[PDB]
């Protein structure tokens, strides 16, 4: 189906300011839809905050504010950090948006209206900081901040306390034999493999009722009322993530404001997402309660969860992209970590990847390609006749699209990272070998075909590498002198698509592409 690449991030609690954790998880969700976008797709990347409940009530009232003010100021905060970030985010989406709150109720109801809500109660423990049920098998003993003896979550370590509500509860219990046919039917629907497994362990184990209201002064009346009844509030959650479906229901405009709300979703051709962007600890809400709401609805579920090792929730991520540059920070995160927690997030080591990969290997290479001692002609010179050696380039080059185009569907951009740094490797090992630098004097047709495929090979690798380093993927197409045509497409991963006599953009006397550092 031709529809338009719907991925998201997850949206986040506006109690705090935003931090690394939500940038990181806001630039996988960027880096996908660009990718997308750079295959010459439709794309529409969501995120956006989560801004009710009662963890975000206590916290406007610890800053003595009221919540609307809080949630308006925190809420700004995020967008303005993540324009400084330098994303390309289609929609910022915020749950106190009305036209949210109409599909939460919208959505209610069909809930209500399939017999899968009724009332009864919740007795049991809750993490408010996590707005999360527990049973009392995820809980152990432990401290607070007035060093008491408290209980606390085995995931996440935050306060749990006892609550006893009368409480609209979902049949979640109805959904377990639907839910895990819907996982083994779609073996990659859940991203990593392990945790796909994790989530079908649990589901194996069987299911309760999930309550899916509140009294509201529980909640300090802050969230979105229960249709029909008003002394009940909506669970954050399904608040929370119902934005998914608002957001595939905005039509947006060009300064990136909400006009309109659609009344069917498939006028959009967004719903379901194609990847839901998720930090670890909200699995089970991703991966259970929403698509168990989406099949009670008889809403379309979507195609894949991806579940990085990090959590949702010092290092602040603008003071070090303004001490090491933008591009070379989100390389780095998108680098050093797979969906593993351990990697090594250091100056340290930054500085070994910045220094080992972005100057010595692509860095270098992109100068090397076209400076005037090399490339005496300033232009893409036509090859001679390919040598065994040639071809065996030629054929990584070749390759390398497919490779990591099936890396970025995982997906897994570590390894598509990965996979274009071999072929920059392997270009770095092919100019050591030729020396084009002694071929300008002593065989210039051979340094023709040598200097072609290096070009050839900067040009694919950084196209790949553009989701990653879209500024500095720019910037090389400019040295390069590579058409803005060029820079796009599925058509432009084939090997040749620039043609030969194509001349290579100035330089400039300060020209450093990426600066080493002090070790
Ligand atoms: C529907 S995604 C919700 C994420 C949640 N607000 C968090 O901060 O973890």
């Amino acid at each position: 189906v031709e529809k338009v690449f719907f991925v998201t991030s997850p949206i986040y609690y506006v109690n705090a300011a935003p931090h690394i954790g939500h940038v990181y998880s806001t630039l996988i969700t960027d880096v996908i839809g660009r990718y997308h976008r750079v295959k010459g797709e439709r794309v529409f990347a969501l995120t956006g905050t989560d801004e009710h409940g009662q963890k975000v009530a206590e916290a406007a009232k610890q800053k003595q504010v009221s919540p609307y003010d809080f949630t308006t100021a925190v809420a700004g905060e995020f967008k303005k950090c993540f324009e400084q970030m330098d994303y390309s985010i289609d929609y910022f989406i915020r749950t106190t948006n009305e036209q949210h709150k109409a599909v939460v109720k919208e959505l209610w109801t069909k809930l209500e209206q399939k017999g899968d809500i009724y009332l009864g109660r919740y007795e049991g423990w809750y993490s408010i900081s996590d707005e999360s049920f527990l049973t009392p098998q995820n809980i152990t003993d432990g401290v607070d901040k007035d060093g008491n003896p408290c209980k606390v979550s085995l995931e996440s370590g935050h306060v749990v306390t006892w609550v006893s509500e009368e409480n609209y509860m979902f049949r979640l219990s109805a959904f377990r034999e639907r839910l895990l046919e819907w996982y083994h039917a779609n073996p990659g629907c859940i991203v990593p493999e392990f945790r796909r497994r994790e989530v079908i362990r649990a589901v194996e184990k069987g299911l309760p009722d999930l309550s899916v209201s509140r009294a509201r002064a529980t909640l300090h009346n802050w969230a979105i009322p229960v249709p029909g009844n008003p002394d009940h509030c909506v669970y954050v959650w399904l608040d929370a993530l119902t934005n998914y479906l608002t957001g595939s229901r905005l039509r947006v405009d060009e300064s990136g404001k909400e006009v309109s709300l659609v009344d069917d979703f498939n006028e959009l051709e967004r719903f379901p997402a194609d990847v839901h962007v998720i930090g670890k600890d909200i699995l089970k809400f991703h991966a259970i309660y929403w698509p168990a709401f989406l099949l009670s609805a008889g809403l379309p579920l979507p195609k894949k969860i991806v579940a990085h090792g990090w959590w949702t929730k010092v290092f602040d991520p603008v003071e070090k992209a303004e001490e090491f540059g933008y591009d070379a920070l989100k390389y780095f995160l998108l680098r050093e970590s797979g969906f593993s927690d351990d990697g090594d997030y250091s100056d340290k080591n930054m500085i070994a990847r910045l220094n080992g990969e972005l100057a010595d290997t692509l860095g270098n290479l992109v100068m090397r390609c076209t400076s005037a001692k090399i490339n005496v002609n300033g232009e893409w010179p036509s090859p001679a006749a390919y040598t065994e050696e040639d071809e065996s380039l030629i054929q990584l080059i070749k390759d390398l699209p497919g490779t990591a185009d099936h890396y970025y569907l995982i997906p897994d951009i570590q390894k598509a990272i990965i996979a274009v740094f071999d072929v920059l490797r392997a270009i770095n090992a092919y100019v050591t070998d030729m020396a084009p630098w002694k071929l300008v004097k002593t065989d210039p047709e051979r340094l023709r075909t040598v200097l072609y495929i290096t070009l050839e090979g900067v040009r694919v690798t950084t196209l790949l590498l553009s989701p990653i380093l879209p500024r500095k993927s720019v910037v090389i197409f400019d040295m390069l002198g590579v058409p803005e045509v060029h820079r796009k497409g599925i058509e432009n991963f084939e090997f040749g698509a620039v043609p030969p006599g194509t001349r290579l953009g100035p330089a400039v006397e300060g020209e450093v592409l990426f600066s080493k550092r002090s070790t």
